């Protein structure tokens, strides 16, 4: 098993398709939590950027969610790895989220969290550890 893998995609997984879905261990909850009010604060205070990147991704099917790979590395990874850009990287994902079943392809959700989840864990693997994974992420937005 990977579990820290499994927990960032639980996590994530699940912001995601509630944030389109309108709604709705122990740590993994209080990560999700967490995850709402900096999530839902970020989204509104990026909101210019986060839609001038929305519509420049142009995202309308599924083959296009699994593109968008390595431009998600690309923008993700300028090394000064912080929680405050995988926040960021997390809830620009619910932007897109919501944007899919707006779309009426809420099918892509998952796909899409498949994605960020492989991106974050994949890259940031030794940071996120030194940092004890999502008890610190959440003990950062306490
Ligand atoms: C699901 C998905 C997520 C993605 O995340 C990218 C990194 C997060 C991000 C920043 C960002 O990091 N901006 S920043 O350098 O000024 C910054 C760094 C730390 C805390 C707050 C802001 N600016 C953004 C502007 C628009 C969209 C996302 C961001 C990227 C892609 C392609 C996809 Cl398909």
């Amino acid at each position: 098993g990977d579990e820290l893998y499994r927990q960032s995609l639980e996590i994530i997984s699940r912001y995601l398709r509630e944030q389109a879905t309108g709604a709705k261990g122990a740590t993994s909850r209080k990560a999700l939590e967490t995850l709402r009010r900096v999530g839902d604060g970020v989204q509104r205070n990026h909101e210019t950027a986060f839609q001038g990147m929305l519509r420049k991704l142009d995202i309308k099917n599924e083959d296009d969610v699994k593109s968008l790979s390595r431009v998600m590395i690309h923008v993700f990874s300028d090394g000064v790895t912080n929680w405050g850009r995988i926040v960021t990287l997390i809830s620009f994902g619910a932007f897109v989220a919501k944007h899919l079943k707006t779309i009426n392809q809420e099918s892509c959700i998952e796909p899409l969290a498949e994605s960020i989840t492989d991106v974050l864990v994949r890259t940031k693997r030794d940071w996120l550890v030194k940092q004890r994974g999502w008890d610190g992420f959440v003990e950062f937005f306490h």
